[PDB]
């Protein structure tokens, strides 16, 4: 219930070092792997005919680095492989080589707090009209400075959400939300709706009176000392997984189940969770304060627990930035 | 009711001529417009950070050229602008300039039968966390040899379809299907399902016992001299529009309305329609011959009518090759 000052101050200090190197290190603003070559992220290009662009025929995943430590990298690569399997894709390199490249990329960038993305696409030939044996999947990877879906200043007070009414989440029988994907048509609609309504974060329903997820995050409700989070219709987030780990360590019950929309209007606390920002409190919903409008005690406990895990060998490992090896 | 021989023979003759130019015209296999530069299609590259790739945050449209005549180009540009408006995008160049560039591209390629695609993306900055004033949309365009969703020799016989059971169409309240888009998660699932079931084409339902569309085409049923095609849940196809034009000219009623799945099992004829292939008969459905399994008389009449429209000044214009239209 009190790690924010230190977590954010550490980040600010590391950030200041990174920023100072932007004119000397061409990778300080990010680095990409394309067709076996490493290039500054702003200069990275992909073939126009890649079906990842032509029909968003891809999956992706986003591990992260915090304070020079990769967080749950194996979980993210395993989820990527699972997503590939569901799409009949195959990770184009052995996963141990992939890990080695990522660590090399991070080390070269000098970035201590990083957003790391891997993308596997169908390749230069589409599914339609192609012999399955002629299909060759493509891999793209990049590392960039850590991305905040909720900035540190706002995490201190909580953000503003709406339950979206002009859009609902793509259902699993159309697109499987457990397959991480970049088909964000509904999520972008949600972001526009939130903004139109004077808020920031959209919570999308399943179009059947139950909650799913938002534009880049899972949703957790807190009521009478219990956490509630949607089971079906959502990405099985690694942050959400970490929230469950922390809750279990603290003796807090977590129910991963169908969550009726009505619970969002009568719960004690709300937070979002995602790799790109961590634990993100929501203190206004549909223009109304959430139970008084302050960040709640269980949210604070989970917040602290989540960041503590980033230093636990069971969930993280230290990257060697030395040059080299 | 028999224009197939002449239409396909003409195409074959033009294909042979096109092929003979490939060793001397670097654009004969296709040409792309990227950031104001014209490049061979295979060499075209886009920024990795373009949000058209990063979150498929884009719309697109696909006019075509047949026998050196652009087909309904104005309709396609108008639909593109409509799609852009619905996504809060804006065509980055005046539409008259866009048409001029397209004609120039086709002429340089020397392609007489062409698939032409325009893509408008959100640009290098995403909706999330960006000042709306800081967003600059991007334009990509390319011309390639005509693409067949059903090959000419399969159109002579008819194709096999299934009503998909493992996937349904993304509903409009999640992603608006009247906005042409490349978020094909459900459509690719449909293609895999069709293949798994020994058929070529998937027909997707609305997940509520009514038909919508398939993987790159609209669906038309013929029953007792009347055409039926889904109103809601689908792209408002320009080919479908052309089918309606031809049918009205022929005195054939067309009902654009809710089409129950059951009608597909008791109708007299079925065909698919799309810019990438035209009029595409379906003669087996779920492994069962459609009303005897032969291409039907109304399908043939529409087939002929559709291709005749490609030479009709009301619907087309001739491109001036080596001099621009
Ligand atoms: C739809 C969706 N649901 C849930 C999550 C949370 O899952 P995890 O805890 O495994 O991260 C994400 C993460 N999406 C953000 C990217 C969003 C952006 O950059 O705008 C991420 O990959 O972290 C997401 O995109
Ligand atoms: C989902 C969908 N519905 C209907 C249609 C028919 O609409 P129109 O008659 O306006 O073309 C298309 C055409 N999409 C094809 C896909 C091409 C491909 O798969 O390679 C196109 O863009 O021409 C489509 O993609
Ligand atoms: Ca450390
Ligand atoms: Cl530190
Ligand atoms: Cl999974
Ligand atoms: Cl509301
Ligand atoms: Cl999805
Ligand atoms: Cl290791
Ligand atoms: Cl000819
Ligand atoms: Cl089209
Ligand atoms: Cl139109
Ligand atoms: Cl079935
Ligand atoms: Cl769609």
């Amino acid at each position: 219930m009190a790690s924010m000052d230190k977590v954010f101050a550490g980040y600010a200090a590391r950030q200041a070092i990174l920023e100072s190197t932007e004119t000397t290190n061409p990778f300080a603003k990010g680095i990409a792997w394309v067709e076996g070559e490493l290039v500054p992220l702003a200069e990275a290009r992909i073939p126009l005919l890649d079906q990842g662009f032509m029909h968003s025929d891809l999956t992706y995943d986003v591990p992260s680095v915090w304070d020079g430590r990769f967080f749950r990298l194996d979980d993210h690569i395993t989820r990527l492989e699972a997503s590939c399997t569901k799409l009949r894709l195959r990770l184009p390199l052995p996963r141990d080589q992939v890990k080695q490249i990522l660590v090399e990329m991070v080390a070269k960038s000098g970035i201590r707090d990083a957003f790391v993305e891997l993308i596997v696409t169908r390749g230069l030939k589409g599914v339609r009209g192609t012999r399955p044996e002629d299909i060759v999947n493509n891999l793209y990877m990049f590392v960039q400075p850590y991305v905040w879906v909720m900035e540190p200043d706002m995490q201190r007070v909580g953000g503003s959400a709406v339950v979206a009414r002009t859009v609902r989440r793509v259902p699993p029988g159309a697109i499987d939300p457990t397959v991480k994907n970049l088909q964000w048509g509904d999520l972008v609609r949600g972001m526009f709706e939130a903004a139109d309504r004077g808020a920031t974060y959209p919570f999308l329903t399943d179009g059947d009176a139950h909650l799913t997820e938002g534009s880049g995050f899972n949703i957790v409700l807190v009521k009478d000392g219990v956490l509630y989070t949607p089971d079906r219709g959502v990405l099985q987030g690694v942050t959400r997984k970490s929230v469950i780990n922390a809750a279990e360590a603290f003796g807090i019950e977590v129910r991963v189940e169908f969550v009726p929309v009505e619970l969002a209007y009568r719960c004690d606390e709300i937070f979002m969770c995602t790799t790109a920002g961590g634990i993100m409190p929501i203190t206004t919903l549909d223009g109304m304060p959430v139970n008084g409008g302050q960040i709640g005690p269980i949210t604070k406990k989970i917040w602290d627990g989540y960041w503590a895990m980033h230093y636990d060998a069971a969930y993280s490992f230290e990257i060697d930035y030395n040059e080299r090896n």
